[PDB]
């Protein structure tokens, strides 16, 4: 697992990796976290001597799509680097290599979103070849996407000295740490819509636990799978069988599951809509649990109390819809309150509610990974970390 200090980039040409999936509207980053979040990496490369061409992806664009064009984030970039400039080319084209042939070195190019080239995400042969001459080295530093064998993740690490950057470098021992005897208590938070895709890290994570609090869509499987009435609330049949044996080998291991006794729920989930609180498994029909409760946020907040380890990731309902955001407030105040403990919290409605509260400084470590996070925490490493050596 090589690193930043293991490149002098002196004279060289630097190809990075970075994670510049930011909200745009109307050609106009909303908001400036993840380039921020870059600039320690670039920095350290420029101060060496480097030049440097950018690759990030934006969106799900299907193909060339100027809807989700990198343009705004170039000029966002260009700041805070006064030598960073956007060029609309596909990264693998002629123009794009072009481009980067005429760096000097101080200068940072951004190429157009890597979604745009058809063989980004199957890791196509030809294209990897084609980004590797567009520097002398590889630095992979967007950890959100290092769980694929993309093209400029995987693909063109293997044809170029490849490195991690510093928030890789910071991720991976963040969530190493989860990995390696953690102080006692230690608490996992879980949030979701649905259960099917939290299941791997829940089995690899029990025998390491003390409690788990599941919260979100996802909780409904598990209410329902022991024997609840959950209403119109969204649940997974193809699901209930394991959900009970998850919950039955828990206690097997010495884990105590949380879950929640009472929701905010509504006929539809609409902005400002007319709410009802019930018991978790007493939901009337017409209605849809779509938040946890005031009951359960009391009763979480009292399950992390004395933890001296906390991973969350995950809303406890629909965030990004006003009254149903409650909730994942709730808990995030209930672990940033904590003392003495190595709070670790990823995942994008989670650390949307930490910010919105302005207790960013309080949490041990913000993921920048999300599911990326989820499945280094499940296997023990991700593809774009193994091709980080020479």
């Amino acid at each position: 697992y090589a690193t930043l200090l293991d490149l002098d980039p002196k004279g060289k040409r630097v190809l990075v990796r970075v994670d510049y999936n930011v909200p745009v509207q109307d050609g106009k980053v909303q908001d400036e976290t993840r380039i921020l979040e870059s600039l320690p990496t670039l920095r350290h490369l420029l101060a060496g001597g480097a030049s440097l061409v950018l690759l990030s992806h934006l969106g799900r664009p299907k193909g060339p799509d100027p809807r989700y064009s990198l343009a705004p984030v170039g000029e966002a970039l260009r700041a805070h680097l006064p030598e960073a400039r956007f060029a609309p080319f596909p990264p693998g084209s002629e123009e794009a290599r072009r481009e980067a042939e005429a760096l000097r070195p101080g200068e940072v190019l951004l190429l157009e979103n890597v979604r745009f080239e058809p063989g980004e995400e199957k890791n196509d042969p030809e294209l990897s070849a084609r980004y590797a001459r567009l520097g002398e080295a590889f630095v992979l530093d967007a950890f959100g996407s290092a769980h694929r064998a993309h093209a400029s993740v995987v693909g063109v690490a293997r044809l170029l000295p490849a490195y991690a950057g510093f928030l890789m470098e910071k991720e991976v021992r963040a969530l190493s740490r989860l990995l390696k005897d953690p102080e006692r208590p230690y608490a996992v938070v879980l949030g979701g819509a649905k259960v099917s895709d939290k299941i791997g890290v829940i089995e690899s994570l029990l025998p390491r636990i003390d409690r788990l609090l599941i919260g979100g869509a996802m909780a409904f499987t598990f209410l329902k799978a022991l024997g609840g009435e959950v209403g119109r609330s969204l649940v997974e049949e193809d699901r209930l069988d394991l959900a009970k044996d998850l919950l039955g080998r828990a206690e097997a291991l010495g884990v105590r599951v949380y879950l929640p006794e009472d929701v905010v729920a509504a006929e539809r989930i609409e902005a400002g809509v007319e709410t009802r609180v019930f018991p978790a498994r007493a939901i009337p029909v017409p209605y849809m649990g779509l938040d946890i409760g005031p009951k359960t946020r009391e009763a979480f907040a009292r399950a992390l109390e004395g933890a001296r380890t906390v991973f969350w990731n995950g809303p406890m309902g629909v965030f990004e819809v006003p009254p149903f955001d409650e909730g994942t407030l709730a808990v995030g105040q209930a672990i940033a309150a904590l003392e003495g403990a190595f709070t670790v919290v990823g995942g994008g409605d989670s650390v949307a509610a930490v910010n919105r509260l302005g207790l960013k400084e309080r949490f041990g470590h913000v993921s920048t990974g999300g599911g990326a996070s989820l499945e280094f925490l499940e296997k023990g490493t991700l593809p774009g970390l193994e091709v980080l050596e020479g």
